[PDB]
């Protein structure tokens, strides 16, 4: 046969000559090459399909065979087609082996192939919503997820964007949602922070002084709390800290 590369998204092929019977005593290679993401899905009328039959042994002498990376499909043989129509290869790149031997003087085989994008499958959202949601995620579709309240993305914030990539897998599924930290409370001159059990979202602290070396000009300060801003706050002093003073 000896047939060029098909880099089309979308085309068709048969039993060369078609549907003259297919050339015995030859092999057939077939090279689709479509854009990685993409799969090839394979088309094949049944009545379209005719190919001399296996032995006793189910032995296929005449053979047409598809190469998919790791995955092969076939051994196909016979007349009447055995699969289903419908074959999804999962690889963007393939190839048609077609083995003939003895008394041709079959119909022969036609398909059509054509590409579809390579889903990006479902992770659960543990604390997170995803937009948009919808039932299914392919190749190339881009998603925000945005972590709930009380929750941050570990690597900066709340939001963060990916798509659906060439290898099935969601970019960036390192990065989930945990409690926000705040992280370990800074510590002052004259003045002692007692350690609490979380440094996390929701709990609080209370800072004090070098007794009675050192006083408040708080007005009611020195407890803080941990809050979304991924930071220890006061009601009053806020984001900065007290001065602790003779």
């Amino acid at each position: 046969c000896s047939g060029d590369v098909f880099t089309a998204l979308i085309g068709e092929i048969a039993s060369p000559n078609y549907p003259k019977p297919y050339p015995e005593n030859s092999r057939c290679e077939y090279q689709i090459r479509l854009e990685k993401g993409f799969q090839v899905v394979v088309t094949l009328r049944r009545e379209d399909f005719d190919v001399e039959a296996a032995d006793s042994a189910g032995n296929c002498l005449d053979s047409l065979v598809f190469v998919a990376g790791d995955r092969q499909f076939g051994p196909y043989c016979g007349h009447g087609f055995p699969g289903p129509l419908n074959i999804e290869t999962k690889s963007n790149a393939l190839d048609i082996i077609f083995q003939t031997d003895l008394t041709g003087q079959k119909k022969g085989w036609k398909l059509r192939y054509h590409g579809d994008p390579m889903p990006c499958p479902k992770e659960d959202t543990p604390n997170s919503v995803w937009e948009p949601a919808k039932a299914k995620y392919v190749f190339r579709d881009v998603v925000q997820i945005t972590c709930l309240d009380g929750f941050e993305v570990v690597e900066g914030a709340t939001s963060f964007y990916s798509t659906c990539q060439s290898n099935g897998k969601w970019s960036n599924s390192k990065l989930k949602c945990q409690p926000v930290d705040c992280g370990i409370p800074e510590s002052i001159e004259n003045g002692k922070v007692e350690d609490p059990e979380s440094t996390l979202f929701g709990s609080v602290i209370r800072y004090t002084c070098e007794e009675p070396y050192y006083y408040m000009e708080n007005g009611g300060g020195g407890e803080y709390h941990c809050a979304g801003n991924g930071s220890w706050v006061n009601e009053v002093l806020g984001p900065e800290l007290p001065k602790c003073v003779p």
